[PDB]
């Protein structure tokens, strides 16, 4: 989101928002931008959310360098896109019995856990199999919760939790201390699918909130 920004300058925009995510969208575009060198570029200054770009104003034109940024923008969107995949959790009630506590130890109401949950793109750092998890990176600190004082003996296949910072799920049913929250009904890990669960390491994920039934 393109602005201009005085004396031969843009500012990219993302915006105002601290956050790992917008950190990484920053540095990545500047290294989109990187990897072009364009032959008019002098300085690439990142921020928390934005990136300012300077330019040499006798080797391409103001307009070209606007058009120029919202164009390697919209390849940035385009490649993150093309890596996530969207994932329908249903959240509260009796898929995750834990959402209550999860606020209330995070001074939230029950919808905003659910937002802030499924705002953030989460990259998936890491898969167990048998018993399949996903474990995820990117969650926002304050629905941080720490881990039942004891584990239950089965969480239902889908179960989406979170332990500390950490948020990811139980592929299949399987024990866990982790806060339930919400439950995916995909068959997200199944043996005998080429590949055998839908994310992979270095793919993101968007949890998209559904109800009962686009559940069932």
């Amino acid at each position: 989101i393109i602005k201009p920004a005085g004396d031969s300058a843009f500012l990219i925009s993302f915006g105002d928002e601290i956050s790992e995510e917008i950190n990484d969208r920053v540095h990545s575009l500047a290294k989109a931008i990187e990897k072009e060198s364009p032959e008019w570029l002098v300085e690439l200054v990142p921020a928390y959310s934005s990136l300012l770009v300077i330019y040499d104003p006798l080797k391409a034109s103001y307009e070209e360098v606007e058009s120029y940024l919202k164009r390697i923008s919209a390849r940035e969107v385009e490649r993150i896109k093309g890596k996530t995949i969207e994932i329908p959790v249903a959240y509260g009630g009796e898929f995750g019995p834990d959402i209550e506590f999860v606020a209330q130890y995070n001074g939230l109401s029950v919808d905003d856990v659910i937002e802030i949950h499924s705002k953030p793109l989460y990259r998936v750092y890491f898969l167990g199999f048998l018993p399949g998890f996903a474990y995820l990176g990117g969650m926002d600190e304050r629905i941080a919760t720490p881990r039942l004082e004891k584990p239950r003996l089965k969480v239902p296949a889908g179960s989406v939790g979170i332990a500390g910072k950490q948020t990811g799920w139980y592929a299949i049913e399987s024990p866990g201390g982790w806060r339930i929250i919400g439950r995916i009904p995909l068959r997200t890990f199944n043996p005998g699918k080429v590949p055998p669960s839908i994310v992979l390491p270095g793919d993101y994920v968007k949890f998209v909130p559904i109800d009962e039934k686009e559940f069932w």
